[PDB]
């Protein structure tokens, strides 16, 4: 088995395994866990922020930030293909009240001026626009890379209007670490900061929101509302220290990889598109296949290769600690035999 | 003063003054307003329905409707410029708890690829899609006609998949005298329908929902809940049973008010598209014009016509029973004049 | 027939069919309706408040405040048998996302030191507390008059823990008759109060909210969302001119006919208080009778007196403009015979 | 430093650890982490029911289970101090849409017959009664029992109206070590059961929700969109395999610990009833002192005792795994000391 579903596969380093057993602990409701209080002075000191709050899920974290954002009503602007709003089991609206106000982007980059467009004026038939959010990297068009220039209008356009900038930033290193942009400049065009240590960084559970200490509170309050005030959570907390200060620069190698196996697929002859290749997301059309985007992972799953579609005719590949080059090139001996059995 | 904002200001007939004056009136509440009862069996039958249930506004038509066919948590397809989605304060996300799936349509109709496309998969990431809105006439753009074979295909896709059909036909008789599909045929391909009283058909007040006996029942109790349980309501179903019974077929002279005034008003020069004009209503973009469309508004307004912006670069002219040719003549003089110094 | 089983089911006066029939009306939705807003003109003057909201029913009039006072996660503290609670559909967690705090009370009357004991401390798995309702006269206790005493003391330990005070006045105007105390100081103690047009004040259609401008401009965006921005009201606000000027000081008629039809009833050796019966509501019990409150209602309907059971063993009588002095003694009669057949 | 502000304060056993460092973990957003799969069954297994669900609080476990249970604008009946109504942040108002309606208890019991008259009829006023909470210990009367026959008689009046039961088993064990009761008897009475790992059973984080198959799966969706779905939670899930197998039968320490504290806090003087403590909690009344509740907590503080005020004039102390027999007496010492200083 190669597992290329997606990068939440990846399973605890060694060292994350002894930090996690022999955590200092406390209880979190009562702001006491020692390990959970760095963890979050860490995540605000490296975004550039006032206060951290962990959370069981980069879901929780989404969703605790529009409702520490919104009041019941208010229009969310975000990207019609973006997390939030495909994969969150519509949580904005039964948690917030909120409507969505989807804005259709290129590779995650919405047009500043559509963004302006879908601000609502005040008027008693209007939902008030509070809140836009980005999502970077843009998990469904491949992982790919916003331009820190198109965040930084979007934020001056919701400074032009009160409104407050979320960065959906699950995957916000993987960003970082291709456009060379530090965290804290993307996060200083925001009010509000997501990212996951469960993916890439590799900890077993959870992700961080950092913002402003009134924020954070209320992100606090409502994470306690939806479940997610636990107790002696420094022992995934110690993970995601080492995840935050040590798994950062190696997802690198994951993008490498990624590189390396979307470029050996075209060249057996699959409709990828290395250059579109920026982390560690290739995307592989069927079009070419005589069989669609589900029948080839089953195919691949018979073979010993886990991928998931997206959608009818487009798989997503997925690279991450636990797939080294040595499984790359193991997929690509698997893919290329596939190959013949499996073209129009 | 000629109010071209929109339908909604028609004013009630003579005829409707001495009807409600002289309604026989009951408490709506335990269901004895024999007013209140007329005009629902009169609308059922109408629209070829078991049921109809009377409201105070098409908005609690429409969130009646949606809090009936949903559970928390569900997704609603609807049109990206639809009312429900564009002028309804939110309610379905406040009051149903569920999430709008926009669809971006042509003229009001979406693909209905594009329909297929957006119902959810059985997943855990997904919420489940319970119902598919669709709007006719199609306000925003235009007050277009959704042609009835996208009816027919969204309808066909939807059952598939059992997935209820709302259409807000808030103005579903303009498309039905336009179109000439009797509206019982649209509601044929619908779970339920709304349509509107209080716009073209000139009633005060209100607007009615069709459907099955089950679905009514619960959006009974949804207006119950919404604050739409009324008592001598048989005022208000006094004038909408004229309207429903003795406006309809006047409204091919709103259209053809309408017709006439895009015409003129493209020879005048504005940026008006006078083939687009199928019932009551002319969009006007200000792309040739000094102003925007607020700016042409305040000079509109300033020289007594008064209209409405739909965006940045387009205003929205309705005409109703309150708009007489005389009216329209007389407002394309103010357009006229206006036009030299706007251009 | 003789109908006790609500004030709700009162007709309009002659001068209101004539005052609906000549209202002068315009678009609500741009507050253009002269008619609406001289009652809302009215209402905020007889209250002593900014503004005044207009709503199709008393339901919306406390759901609108309770959206507008509060944000999701908010608790209200309200009397355990309020209306807001128990006969609301569950509105307010639906529509508001708010917690309710149920009180118990006496008569509606919440000791001020439970309502303090009730308000939540700053902590992270407490809710916020944000309003206060008192409804008055208390329809579940038999249409009780809250003390003015009570009421003030809730209103300083509102203020003091920065908390809204709303009233549910539905029938403010039998509490102001039967106490003295006229409804400007009730309204003094209080930032909301509504008040019902359509029960003992004899308008089909409507209630009304008043309170501070900024309150008012809240609850009129929530009314929008909840579906209660009709268009030419006025027909219905010609109505509830009529009530709210010129049908409150006959509601001594109706509290004069309620204990009159107690002392009978009681006399009869029927289970009532006539003690208890302070405005147009009397309770009679099942306990000494051969059946419960539905069987005894059954009974009653088939004798020509339709009354209407508020538990397993309690009956509620109420009158209203529509049940004559002479209506009274009429179903006294009835009473009687029903007595020796059911005791 | 004597922690008894709550048994949440447990710190992992030296095993606990060991076993978090080597579990074996998988994506549980797949179904794919062993040690979680294992967790939940072992759960459903001890708890007779057919799945279960592991959740990072048990505040996530009892609104997921209102989600599954509920529609939107139910109603929920549950005791008046119970955690769900104090100390869940109104959570159920916000994510299920419901109401709650309280019933007071005496130490967690409600009176079978006040949850009876608290049951709705369908009314289109009212809200559908589909729930009924009973949590067992009680936390707010002092980790009292609920009697196994005051559950068997509301389950038996749930299911004579259609109405699902949760149990509130947050320190279920607690309650079957004091009354013989094994949590599965308990259980055959319940739709569902949460109960906590992190408190007395001494696990870092989470708790488990029990039920049938159809159930669980509708909370997995609810766990999904509040945010409980984590990746690799088999580190959790083994210490809580651990808690789960290994640590209830020494709560009895706990429980012999919190009956020694209260009976030696008697013979001192403090208003305590030692009769009283049925589990791991000592209520202590501030009436024979200077203080009230929360000064005596701060003087306790400054001594060394960490307690919390329930009250204004109670006080709550909780025993756990980290307090020894040494600790307790420790403690008394200090509560020796401080005596004549409030008495
Ligand atoms: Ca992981
Ligand atoms: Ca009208
Ligand atoms: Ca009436
Ligand atoms: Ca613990």
């Amino acid at each position: 088995m190669i597992d290329l579903r997606s990068d939440t596969v990846t399973k605890p380093t060694e060292e994350m395994r002894k930090a996690m057993a022999q955590a200092e602990v406390g209880d979190d409701v009562y702001g006491e866990d020692p390990t959970i209080n760095e963890l979050e002075r860490l995540a605000a000191e490296t975004f550039g922020k006032e206060a951290a709050l962990f959370v069981p899920s980069g879901t929780m974290g989404n969703q605790v930030s529009i409702m520490a954002h919104t009041q019941r009503g208010d229009e969310v602007i975000l990207e019609a293909d973006s997390h939030i709003f495909w994969a969150e089991v519509g949580a904005m609206a039964v948690l917030s009240g909120v409507m969505p106000h989807p804005v259709p982007g290129k590779n995650g980059a919405m047009d500043p001026d559509d963004v302006r467009k879908a601000i609502r004026d005040g008027n008693i038939h209007f939902p008030r626009t509070s809140l836009i959010a980005i999502e970077n990297t843009h998990n469904r068009s491949g992982g790919r890379v916003v331009p820190l220039e198109n965040i930084k209008e979007i934020c001056t356009i919701a400074k032009e209007h009160g409104i407050n900038v979320h960065i959906d930033g699950a995957r916000i290193f993987n960003a970082s670490i291709a456009s060379g942009v530090p965290v804290k400049e993307y996060a200083g065009y925001a009010d509000s900061v997501m990212f996951c240590l469960s993916k890439g960084l590799c900890a077993p559970v959870g992700s961080v929101v950092v913002g402003d200490r009134d924020f954070i509170e209320r992100a606090r309050k409502a994470r306690k509302m939806l479940g997610g005030g636990m107790r002696q959570a420094g022992v995934l907390a110690a993970a995601g220290i080492i995840a935050l200060t040590k798994m950062v620069d190696r997802l690198k190698e994951d993008h490498e990889n990624a590189r390396f196996l979307a470029l050996k697929l075209k060249e057996i002859g699959y409709s990828v598109n290395p250059e579109d290749v920026k982390t560690n997301m290739v995307i592989l059309r069927t079009d070419n296949l005589k069989v669609n985007a589900h029948g080839f992972i089953e195919a691949l799953r018979n073979s010993g290769v886990l991928a998931e579609a997206v959608s009818d005719t487009e798989i997503r590949l997925v690279t991450h600690k636990d797939v080294s080059r040595n499984d790359i090139e193991e997929a690509l001996n698997i893919f290329e035999k596939l190959f013949s059995q499996v073209q129009h």
